[PDB]
């Protein structure tokens, strides 16, 4: 039922805390899972570079909906955020990542020219869910309260009998992981408008 075990074996009060108001000089940037029968999501990331911690603020999921609907939901908190986005292609073919990331563009988002990667080029899962775990155990990984979706999937995120990722329940994880990448395109929040 959960597998060979829980993927993030952490009480999820080590990782919680309280809203609190974006600082000046913290890094913000938003991240897109694409979805229509699943859900998509829509989420944000503050980057404390100082103390190098990171505050998954802000959480939107949704299944059966368009970009513009995505945009009329979240564009309050991801107006102007640089969005880090998936599908470097293959979905059986036809419009994935890109013809996407167009239709969301339309939609006012300011969607990153790439698809999400680590300086490297590379995008492995596995790479993200190792570092993301480190950050969490060292303190470095926050999300706030009232981001509720990303608990619910935290929760029920585990591996299968051969100790491989189930990625099911898993829109809001993705997001947070393709932020993550991308946060050298994370704009400083002054510099926004501010
Ligand atoms: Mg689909
Ligand atoms: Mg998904």
């Amino acid at each position: 039922t959960m597998g060979s075990g829980r993927i993030f074996q952490i009480p999820e009060e080590t990782i919680k805390c309280q809203p609190f108001e974006c600082p000046d000089h913290f890094y913000v940037i938003d991240a897109q899972d694409f979805g229509w029968n699943h859900p998509q999501a829509h989420i944000q990331l503050w980057w404390d570079k100082d103390a190098d911690v990171f505050y998954l603020a802000r959480v939107w999921k949704k299944s059966e909906n368009t970009a513009v609907q995505a945009w009329g939901a979240v564009k309050s908190w991801a107006n102007k955020i640089p969005v880090a986005w998936p599908h470097d292609g293959h979905q059986h073919e036809k419009g994935g990542g890109e013809q996407l990331k167009t239709q969301y563009a339309d939609a006012g988002f300011s969607m990153l020219p790439d698809h999400a990667t680590f300086p490297d080029g590379g995008n492995s899962v596995e790479s993200g869910i190792s570092e993301l775990r480190d950050l969490m155990l060292e303190g470095r990984f926050k999300v706030f309260n009232t981001c509720e979706p990303f608990f619910e999937e935290f929760r029920l995120y585990h591996r299968d009998e051969n100790g491989k990722i189930v990625k099911t329940n898993d829109d809001v994880l993705d997001a947070t992981r393709y932020g993550y990448m991308m946060r050298r395109f994370a704009r400083m929040m002054r510099d926004i408008r501010k």
